[PDB]
C-alpha cells in the first residue's frame, strides 16, 4: 500500500545549462550530462517533497530554478510520489500518512546514498551539500543528514525544514525527525500549527507567526495553504536577499526597522552568516513576495 | 443549512486609493468615499469566488489590485462564502455543493441589484461593467448577466469565466448555467475537466489544454490546483498583456510564435479587441507567470 | 580627414543564438548565419552610435542584449567610427564635430540599403524594423527614414532617438534633422541641453527634466554624462517596462502614481501603443535602473 | 591655484541608517547620529576621489551604498573636490593635475587625521578601518597609511588601490605613493596604463588585463572610461564576492573555472583571506557587473 523502493524512487538534476525535466534512477544518473566529468563543482542542493506530493509540482520547480539560476547551483529534486503515497488517494487519509511518515527514513537513505556518491565519485565536499525538505520531506532530510554521519561522510553543510511535519513528529526523540543536529546548520521555516509543528527543531527556528498565513484563508479552512507558504517562503528568499528578516522571538517582537545584523537573521541560504541563533518572529505580508523588508542586514 | 441571504452578502470595494479591505453591504455601500459621488466614472468589476472559498483569498485579492492598480477601475469582490458553504464544511460535500450551486441565481440575482444602482443612481454605463467569477460564481456572473437583461437594463459589456463549474451545469440549457449570451462577450478560461467543464460556454472559450495543468501535479491528485490556475491566469493577463496568447482550437495547433491578430486572441480583458472567436488552444508554462511569449499582437 | 566611406561602415548582428561580436559589411553580411536562411522572422532593431563613438561600446552592448534577450530581435549595430571622427580625436573638436555632421545622411543611406536588402531580399515586412539612434546617430537614423521613403519602401514601424543632437541641428527644418515625419512613431528622449537638445522633434519627447540628469555632477561638468544618460535610460526600460512612465508636460506636472493609461507613456518599445502624444515630464532617479515608479500602465 | 586647506574638505558620512547626503567637516562632524555615539561599533571605510571628481558622483555613491548595504559599514566619502581641481577645469590640464597631486598628502593627512579621532575617541580599532581611494585618491588613501603610522597608531587593516594614478608617481620611491607596506593588507586594482600605471604597487596586484577596458571603445579614446572602471569593477565584488576572480599572472593564464582557493583570488572586501599574493591576471566581461565566473572559491 504506497510502498517504497530505491527503483521507484526517482531525481530530476537541474543546472543553469541543464533544464531537461528528465528523470533519472541510481542507474541512469551517471548519464547525466553534468554528472559525466570526474569532479562536479557546483554547489549542490537536494529538494524533498512530501506527503502526497512530487517534485514536478510548481513551488518545488520554482525553487530549483531560482537557485540554478544563480550560477553554480547543481539542483536535484527527490522524487518519492510513490513511497508518498501519491499515487493512490483513494480515502483513509490518517493510514496513508502513517505509511509515507515512515517511509522517511528510507528516502533519507536514498539521499545519503546519492550523497556518498557526489563525495567519493565526484569529489563533492560536503560543505558544498545542503538538504531542503518540506513537511513530510523535512524529516527525510534530517535522516538523511544522520545516515550520511553513519556512514563516515561528515554533516551535510545545511539542512533546511520547511514546515516540518508535526503529526507523528512533535514529540519523537532527536533520532526519530529531523534535529538540530543533522548537519552543521539547521535551518527551520516555521509556518502551519497543525499539519507543521511549533516544536522547536534546529539552530534556528523561524516562526513567520508561525501559523495561519495571511492571505491563505480562514484558521483551519486555509491550514493546507499556510503549511505550503514555506515552500513559497524561501523560494523569495533564495531570489531576493534579506526578503524575509527575522528578529529575537520575543512576546513583544521589536519591528524589522530596528534590526541589525548581531541580533536578526535572514532567512534563506545565508542565514548562518548571521551570529544571532534560536528562535525569531518573522512579520509577513499576504501576497508575493510576501517580504518584510527592503533594507539589507 | 449553508443559507442565502441579501444581508449575509458582503462586498469589498477596491480603487487605486482605497484599499480598504473593509466589508460593505447593500447598506453600508452608501459610505464608500468612491460612492459619495454622484456619478462614478471609473471601469467597474465585480469579482466572485466559488465553492467553499472567499472574496479574501490571495488570489482574488491579486486579481482585484492588478485590476485597480491600472487606474480607473473600481473593484468590487462579491463574498458569499456561507451561501458557498464557506462556514461548514462538515462531511457530505456532494450534498453542499448542491445547496452552493443552487445558491448561484441568488447571488446573481443580488449582484445584477448593485449593477442597477450602478447604473440608476451613478450613472455607470453597462458598456463600463463587467463580472469576472470561479468556477460557481461563473455560473452567477452569467445569471447576473441574464438578470439584468429582465430588469431592462441590456447587457453587461463582458463577463469572464474563470473556470466554470461542470458539475450540476454542463449539460444544462443555456437558461440554468453561464452561457455565451449573457453579456455582449462572454470570455472563457477552461483550466480542469472534472471540476470545470470541456464544454463551450461562450463567446470565445480559452482551453489552456483544459485540464491537468503542468506543474501542478498528478492528474486528479491536481484537480483543485488546475481549477485554481484559472483565476491565476487570468490575474496574469491582466498584469501583462498577452501574456498568454491563443491559437485557433487545432488539433495540430499551431506554434503562439506564428500568430497575428488576425486569428489568434490575448486572453485578457482586451480579447474581445480580437476578432477570432470560438475555441482556442493556450499552451502555459509551469510557474508563475505561466506567459506562453514575449510577443504582443 | 573623419571621412566616410561605405567600406568603412561595419555591423554586428547580435540574435539569441549569436553574440559572436564579430563585424561584417554589406560584402561578408550573407556570411552570417540569420542571413543564410531565405527569410529573417526577427524583429529587426538597429542601434547607431554618434560623434566620436562606436558600436562595440558597453552601453550600446547592453542596449543589444537588453532586446535578443526578448527572444524574437535580430539586433544590428551600426558602427561608422571614422566618419564619427572616433579614430583620431586630435584637437580642434568643433571642426571634427562639423565633419561627423555631415557624415550623418550618407550613415543613413547606408542603413537603408541595408534595410532595402532586410525588405526586399529576406522579406522582412518594415513593420518589423525599427532604428535606434543616439546623439548624431539620431539625426542618421532619422536619414534612413527619408531615404527609405524615397526609395518607396513606406515608412520604418518606429524611430527612436536618445538625446538627439543639437548643435548643427537644433534649428534645421524637417529634411535636415530627426524629425516626426521619419517613421510611423518617432520617440525622443531628452536628457541634456547643450550637447542635445529641448526642442520638440517627434511623435512623442520624453523630457527627462531635460538636463543635468540627476548624479551627473555639476550643470555643465556633467553634461556628457547627462546626454549618455540616454541610452542607459532607454536600455532600463526595455528590460523594465514602464521603469521611465512620462506624464503630459506640465508647468507642474502630476506624479507618476496618478498615472493611467489615457494621459501617461511608459518610454520604451511599447510606447505607441499609448494613445497620448507630444510631450512627457519624466521625472528619474539618480542611480541605476533610474525607474520612475514600480506599478506599470 | 586649485588650493587645499582642511576647511574646504567635506565628508559624506552613510550608515545603513543615514543615507543623509549631507556634507559635514571636522567642525560639523560630531552632530551626526552615528557620531554622537561614544564608541562606533561599525566597520568603517573611507572612499575618496581623484582628479576633477567628488563625492557624490554616481559610481562612488553606488559604492558606498553597496558596503552600507551589507550591514556593519559607516562609509566616509572624501570630498576634497577643489584641491582636486575639480571646482575650476580652465585650460591647461597637466598644471592643474599638478597641483592636485601636490594635495594629495595633505588629504591623506586629513583622512588621518580623522583616523586618530575614531581610534581615540570613538575606540573603533585599526583592525576595523579600510581605506578605498581612486587614481590620485589612492595615493592619498596610501599618504594616510603612512601618516597613521606616523602617528604611532598602527596600520590600517587594509587599502584598496583603484586603478591607482601613474603619471606623478609611477617611478616614485614607496614614501611619495601608495605603497604595499601603507597597511596590513594593500589591494590594487589596474585597469589603465596611461592614466593609470602597470607598476606592481600592493600586496596583490589585479591586472584586469591591465588596459584597454572592453567595451570602453578605442584604445586612448576610452581611456577615461578604463580608468573609471576600476571603481565599478570593484563596487561589483562588493555586491557579488568572487565577481571577479584573479588567477596567477602568467604569459599563459589559466581559466577562472579551473581555480581553487589555493591559486586564485576573489577581487574584493574578503581578498587577503585568499593565500596566493603577488600579480594576478583578471579576464573582464564588457557590461555590467563584468563578472569572470559564477562560481565561488
Ligand atoms: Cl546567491
Ligand atoms: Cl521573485
Ligand atoms: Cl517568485
Ligand atoms: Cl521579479
Ligand atoms: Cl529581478
Ligand atoms: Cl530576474
Ligand atoms: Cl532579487
Ligand atoms: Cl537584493
Ligand atoms: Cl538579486
Ligand atoms: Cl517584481
Ligand atoms: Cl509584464
Ligand atoms: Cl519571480
Ligand atoms: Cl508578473
Ligand atoms: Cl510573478
Ligand atoms: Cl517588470
Ligand atoms: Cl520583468
Ligand atoms: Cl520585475
Ligand atoms: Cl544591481
Ligand atoms: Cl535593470
Ligand atoms: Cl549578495
Ligand atoms: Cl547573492
Ligand atoms: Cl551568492
Ligand atoms: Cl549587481
Ligand atoms: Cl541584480
Ligand atoms: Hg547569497
Ligand atoms: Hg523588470
Ligand atoms: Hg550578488
Amino acid at each position: 500500500p504506497c510502498p517504497y523502493s530505491d527503483d521507484t524512487v526517482k531525481m530530476i538534476i537541474l543546472t543553469r545549462e541543464n533544464k531537461k525535466h528528465d528523470f533519472y534512477t541510481l542507474d541512469t544518473i551517471k548519464k547525466h550530462n553534468e554528472f559525466k566529468k570526474s569532479t562536479i563543482k557546483h554547489q549542490v542542493v537536494f529538494i524533498t517533497h512530501g506527503f502526497t506530493s512530487s517534485a514536478d509540482t510548481e513551488n518545488f520547480l520554482a525553487m530549483a530554478k531560482a537557485l540554478s539560476d544563480k550560477g553554480n547551483y547543481l539542483v536535484i529534486l527527490i522524487d518519492w510520489r510513490v513511497a508518498a503515497c501519491t499515487e493512490e488517494m483513494s480515502g483513509i487519509q490518517l493510514a496513508y500518512y502513517s505509511y509515507a511518515a515512515s517511509n522517511t527514513r528510507l528516502v533519507g537513505n536514498y539521499i545519503a546514498t546519492v550523497t556518498k556518491m557526489l563525495v567519493q565519485k565526484y569529489n563533492v565536499p560536503m560543505a558544498n551539500i545542503r538538504l531542503i525538505g518540506h513537511s513530510l520531506g523535512a524529516h527525510t532530510s534530517g535522516f538523511a543528514g544522520k545516515k550520511v554521519q553513519e556512514l563516515g561522510l561528515g554533516k551535510y553543510s545545511e539542512i533546511i525544514g520547511l514546515d516540518p511535519a508535526g503529526p507523528s513528529f512533535k514529540s519523537n526523540d532527536c533520532s526519530e525527525r529531523i534535529c538540530k543536529t543533522d548537519a552543521h546548520y539547521v535551518q527551520i521555516i516555521h509556518t502551519s500549527n497543525h499539519l507543521g509543528t511549533l516544536v522547536t527543531l534546529g539552530t534556528v527556528d523561524f516562526m513567520n507567526n508561525g501559523y495561519n498565513q495571511p492571505g491563505c484563508g480562514l484558521p483551519l479552512i486555509g491550514e493546507t495553504c499556510s503549511h505550503t507558504r514555506a515552500v513559497k517562503y524561501f523560494t523569495e528568499c533564495i531570489k531576493h536577499e534579506c526578503c524575509l528578516i527575522g528578529v529575537p522571538q520575543s512576546k513583544k517582537p521589536q519591528p524589522v526597522s530596528k534590526c541589525t545584523r548581531n541580533e536578526c537573521v535572514c532567512v534563506g541560504l545565508n542565514a548562518k552568516t548571521y551570529p544571532k541563533t534560536g528562535s525569531f518572529y518573522v512579520p509577513v505580508e499576504s501576497k508575493a513576495p510576501y517580504c518584510n523588508n527592503k533594507g539589507k542586514i
